[PDB]
């Protein structure tokens, strides 16, 4: 409801409030928190500057850093407009995964200067979670950032999302009998989110991806693909398949949609093959209906939405990919560590509990942050990317 | 004691962390804590963008914002050492006057980049704190984002300071029975503090005002003075008084220093005028001692310390500074403004309890905060500065 969330929002002047970690009320302690005594962790920083993450905030402290320039479905809206959501996301790390986090809304649309400015910053983050960012722009930031930054640096609405649906996906897979090296997909909307799952899936040895636009699927030499379109078209699609969606749909395992409303239909949803999975994760109103889903021969059925079986939830995965990530010193989150997410959140489920409608768990099971946490740990400390 | 304070800061890594200001378990709250719940203020922001003001933390929200150029005696040491005291800043906003701090510490030093990095961070502070930064970089800075940006801005270890020597001063005049439109100051350092000292004393209508620096007084064409220097230069000395700091103390009925420890004697205190008043306010070695202070025949005493007798102490102004300044919703943080922060400060000691030991209050009386609060929000209300 609508009221309901304005009213809860005026109540106390956003969800977000600071507090202090130790107590003063008197010169003592005051001489502590402050002058002369912050003069001593002060210098111990100056000496070794690694000392930061034993006197200070920043090693449990993960930046929440926007633009506006793709808040939810709302789109570029600003700075401003988009500081309630990254409130919302700060007191989710909070909650979730009992993380510090804290909002930096940037007011410039300029990749280089965003870099830089975020760079700048860097101090007082143990982390930076990028969100609600626009494609293509938000690849080239991530990727700058991410090169530049000795911290880890993570665009939740890409990378996250392709945990959970990476997630769904084996379950899914599992369901019907089938493995991931021998199944046909299709990701419906070449933006930041398709993109990734792509990556995700090919991180997974998918047999093969097809990526498809507002405009028709992408192969090489297609007319005008963004610079990641452009590197993701030489991973995808070997078989190099043309044409609309309609066409390429015919005789695919999975469908998955991060497009629009209502573009596919029950006679699409007979084309594909037996056993059929359909991700219809368009929000408000998926791509599809699992009604009319199942109604075209879908054995299982994903969306966005709460109030259906199969729900993708993007707070599945970031609470605990940072859980582990912060947990483990990690400089980095790699893709192994992604990988490793995956697989942990995919297990939350026994595997002799499996449904049609029980791919994915609950978003707030407590045991889902712990897993993915320890399995986002495990692989930091093996692989190196860690202080 | 060092180990004391070292221990504080690794007791819980750091004095600052985050609360959530509303409650989530679940998924109920949670949709209105985040979706589809937080679209909701996002698109009232989006029509009104003052409504930032009513579904954000903002308004109560100060950056306390750095470069770790100046930080308390330590100096240039970098954005990783300053943290822990732009930390122990900001839960002094929050202790003292219930004020959400959070700092933000830029590594970098060129005027230009600060101005434009902090100008695009500014969407979640409802005022800036500037701190610990390089005079004469210190003030380019606060006047290019003073005309910047819509918020208060507010560099504390200069316009801070200048509040509680201001007050001081006019409580130690009226122990002698003198007048500040009567008498003939020196303040030795013309740096931050120094330089603005002079201001906030112009602001008072103060006489004659003389700046000495390490290497002399400052008169027109003086040898290279910075650029702030040079536009002191016009306002102070009227008499144009040339030399070291022992010639022209001679006469002189307050001296102000805030620059080394141990240049003044009792000898140079005897040869300023009767009824001596001094400030010894450089740290933790004092200019001066007050027992060689009272010895050289002063009446009145002030220091940085806490031992002794007449403490200055910046926690005065600052945290009721930005407390009327938030509960006015002023726009900035004007002269006027600060002028009405002194005498409230001034006024917290009766005038029936003045003593040569009694100019100042206590730094943690909350009459304080409640009191400095009343008059910078009145005189906001007044003016005109306010949204
Ligand atoms: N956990 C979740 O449920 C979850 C997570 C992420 C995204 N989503 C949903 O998926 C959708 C995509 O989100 P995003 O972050 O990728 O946004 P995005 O704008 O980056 O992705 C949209 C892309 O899809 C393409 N597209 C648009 N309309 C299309 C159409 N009719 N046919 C084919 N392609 C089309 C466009 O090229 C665009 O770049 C959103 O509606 C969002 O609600 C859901
Ligand atoms: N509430 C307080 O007690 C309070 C507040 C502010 C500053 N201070 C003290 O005052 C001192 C100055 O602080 P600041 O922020 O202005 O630092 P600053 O470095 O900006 O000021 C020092 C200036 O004094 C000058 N100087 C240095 N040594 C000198 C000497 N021997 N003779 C004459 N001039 C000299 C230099 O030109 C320098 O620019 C510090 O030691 C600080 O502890 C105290
Ligand atoms: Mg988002
Ligand atoms: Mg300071």
């Amino acid at each position: 409801i609508k009221e309901k969330a304005l009213e809860m929002h005026e109540k106390n002047k956003g969800k977000v409030g600071v507090v202090s970690k130790v107590k003063v009320q008197n010169l003592d302690d005051l001489s502590l928190v402050y002058t002369p005594g912050v003069a001593e962790p002060c210098l111990k920083i100056k000496e070794n500057p690694s000392d930061v993450y034993r006197y200070t905030m920043k090693g449990n402290m993960v930046g929440v850093i926007t633009n506006g320039t793709a808040v939810l479905g709302l789109g570029n809206i600003g700075p401003k407009a988009s500081l309630p959501v990254m409130e919302g996301k700060a007191i989710l790390f909070k909650e979730l995964a009992g993380i510090d986090s804290f909002p930096i809304c940037i007011d410039s649309t300029d990749s280089q200067e965003i870099v830089n400015i975020v760079s700048k910053i860097s101090t007082v983050f143990g982390a930076i979670n990028l969100e609600d960012i626009k494609s293509p722009q938000c690849i080239e930031i991530e990727d700058a950032l991410k090169a530049k930054l000795d911290i880890p640096v993570f665009h939740d609405d890409q990378h996250g999302t392709a945990i959970v649906v990476a997630a769904g996906i084996l379950n899914a897979l599992k369901v019907v009998k089938k493995s991931i090296e021998d199944v046909q997909v299709v990701i419906n909307g070449a933006g930041s989110a398709g993109m990734a799952i792509a990556k995700m899936l090919l991180l997974l040895k998918v047999n093969n991806v097809v990526l498809v636009d507002k405009t028709g699927t992408l192969y090489k030499g297609v007319a005008n693909l963004n610079e990641p379109q452009k590197k993701l078209v030489e991973v995808t699609n070997k078989y190099q398949e043309k044409g609309t969606l309609k066409e390429v749909l015919k005789g695919k395992d999975i469908f998955i949609g991060v497009s629009a409303p209502g573009i596919v239909t029950a006679e699409m949803v007979a084309t594909m093959a037996k056993d059929a999975i359909v991700f219809a994760l368009a929000n408000p109103v998926p791509e599809i209906m699992p009604d009319e889903a199942k109604k075209g021969g879908a054995r299982i059925v994903a969306t966005g939405r709460s109030d259906f079986p199969n729900q993708v939830n993007n707070c599945l995965a970031f609470p605990g990919v940072f859980r582990g990530t912060l947990d483990a010193k990690a400089t980095q989150i790699t893709e192994e560590m992604k990988k490793a997410a995956t697989y942990a959140l995919k297990n939350i489920i026994k595997e002799q509990d499996l449904n049609e409608n029980n791919i994915l768990p609950t978003s707030f099971n407590k045991e889902v942050v712990k897993q993915i946490a320890l399995a986002v740990c495990k692989v930091a400390k093996e692989t190196g990317v860690v202080r």
